[PDB]
């Protein structure tokens, strides 16, 4: 296992643009197009992402070319971040990956604010952490691919996504 694997058990991969889990505009590995309202705006976006006209429709491996840029941005954006760089670095690979999981659902911003998650991670208090993660509206909201990284999180395991 590896994030790559990680991430697409957690997004799926649809091939046409469909609306997330807060309904907006998302295509291929969880790729967010737009959090307008409108599907043009959401092909618009699309098509300046690929580099064709799509007429709202991608193959899997123009899937897979965003993803690979999705996921490398989310690193540099956790590395780029005051808040987050130090996290990381004091995390061994499994909870990296977890860490790389949470930035990619919810950005760079949304995650920095998980201040006291943060620091328990850091201190590796585990468990502890565990419990401070799903008291956010993320858990609540998607219960499920919360539960499997929080697990991440409390075991160092991939055990969540065995
Ligand atoms: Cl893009
Ligand atoms: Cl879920």
């Amino acid at each position: 296992m590896n994030i790559f694997e990680m991430l697409r058990i957690d997004e799926g991969l649809r091939l046409k643009i469909y609306k997330d889990t807060e309904g907006y505009y998302t295509i291929g590995i969880g790729h967010l197009l737009t959090k307008s309202p409108s599907l043009n705006a959401a092909a618009s976006e699309l098509d300046k992402a690929i580099g064709r006209n799509t007429n709202g429709v991608i193959t899997k491996d123009e899937a897979e070319k965003l993803f690979n840029q999705d996921v490398d941005a989310a690193v540099r954006g956790i590395l780029r971040n005051a808040k987050l760089k130090p996290v990381y670095d004091s995390l061994d690979a499994v909870r990296r990956a977890a860490l790389i999981n949470m930035v990619f659902q919810m950005g760079e911003t949304g995650v920095a604010g998980f201040t006291n998650s943060l620091r328990m991670l850091q201190q590796k208090r585990w468990d502890e952490a565990a419990v401070n993660l799903a008291k956010s509206r993320w858990y609540n909201q998607t219960p499920n691919r919360a539960k499997r990284v929080i697990t991440t999180f409390r075991t160092g395991t991939w055990d969540a996504y065995k």
